[PDB]
């Protein structure tokens, strides 16, 4: 919305005594009211979008096989037809902030979450990561209890959470899920 730096000074200062936990995770979630998902149109329309425009940019895909159990996601890879094959990441998700964005009408919702993952039902994961320098599109194809749900979250790639998550970054992380925000139909 142009001013959206003005909302970014308010996340920097909620969470700014988190950056000195390393296993920190800071996510910009797309949904709608919440249910982090968008329709496969528009997950087709944000994979097109971002395949074409960041040019200097990664991009990688993973299968995943992800079960919660006692408080802690068990991580399992998987092989050509996809069924786990050996667990590669035990991990338990702690939530320490979240609040959701406000967001033009008639676009997705914008859920900001800060959390914490420190090493250690059934979800796969078909999930496509495009690296634009600090910012990782995850555009994930998620089947949970039989149903195929289409995720979209930007996540933080830094070197140095403390030294790298600033105001600034966030700024740019609302405008970037704000772009992608606005592609709801
Ligand atoms: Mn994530």
């Amino acid at each position: 919305d142009a001013e959206q730096r003005a909302v970014a000074k308010a996340l920097f200062d909620a969470v700014n005594k988190h950056l000195s936990n390393p296993f920190i995770e800071v996510e910009m979630r797309l949904g709608q009211f919440f249910t982090a998902c968008v329709s496969t149109e528009d997950y087709e329309r944000i994979k097109t979008y971002l395949m074409t425009e960041m040019e200097n940019s990664s991009m990688t895909r993973s299968v995943t096989h992800d079960v919660s159990l006692r408080g802690w996601r068990h991580t399992y890879a998987t092989d050509e037809n996809g069924n786990p094959t050996r667990c590669v990441s035990i991990v338990r998700k702690k939530r320490l902030f979240v609040k959701n964005i406000v967001v033009p009408l008639g676009a997705y919702n914008l859920r900001f979450a800060v959390s914490t993952e420190t090493p250690g039902h059934t979800r796969l994961k078909d999930r496509l990561s495009i690296t634009d320098g600090m910012f990782r599109y995850d555009m994930t194809q998620v089947t949970e209890k039989g149903v195929l749900m289409h995720e979209v979250e930007i996540e933080g790639v830094f070197s140095s959470h403390e030294k790298q998550l600033t105001e600034s970054w966030l700024e740019e992380l609302l405008r970037r899920a704000m772009r992608l925000a606005t592609l709801r139909t």
